[PDB]
């Protein structure tokens, strides 16, 4: 298992444009793609992501090459941010994954507000940062997920998803 079947697994495969579950659309493997109720806006950042005229739909190969950015994205973005790189330098293989998982489904501002789960993920505490990751909004919307990525990060195993 790696990071890219992981999150192919928690966010699935859309061809057309949707709205995720927090409203807001989206297309391909979780590739987000505006926060305006507008769906014209959407499909106008849909082109340009793109480079051609959608019409709001796409092939499985242009998805994944969204899905390729965005995960390369993900991990450049936790390797710059001050807060998260000593974090990540920290954990093993299996524990990497689940922080780019966050990232990529909450960004790395959303991630890096998690202080007290990251300095207990640091010093290696797996038990009790699960318990803390818990206590947030984000366990609260999607608990599925949620406790797909705790579980990664308490065993650093990859059970949860086999
Ligand atoms: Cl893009
Ligand atoms: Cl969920």
């Amino acid at each position: 298992m790696n990071i890219f079947e992981m999150l192919r697994i928690d966010e699935g495969l859309r061809l057309k444009i949707y709205k995720d579950t927090e409203g807001y659309y989206t297309i391909g493997i979780g590739h987000l793609l505006t926060k305006s109720p507008s769906l014209n806006a959407a499909k106008s950042e849909l082109d340009k992501a793109i480079g051609r005229n959608t019409n709001g739909v796409i092939t499985k190969d242009e998805a994944e090459k969204l899905f390729n950015q965005d995960v390369d994205a993900a991990v450049r973005g936790i390797l710059r941010n001050a807060k998260l790189k000593p974090v990540y330098d920290s954990l093993d293989a299996v524990r990497r994954a689940a922080a780019i998982n966050m990232v990529f489904q909450m960004g790395e501002t959303g991630v890096a507000g998690f202080t007290n789960s990251l300095r207990m993920l640091q010093q290696k505490r797996w038990d009790e940062a699960a318990v803390n990751l818990a206590k947030s909004r984000w366990y609260n919307q999607t608990p599925n997920r949620a406790k797909r990525v705790i579980t990664t990060f308490r065993t650093g195993t990859w059970d949860a998803y086999k």
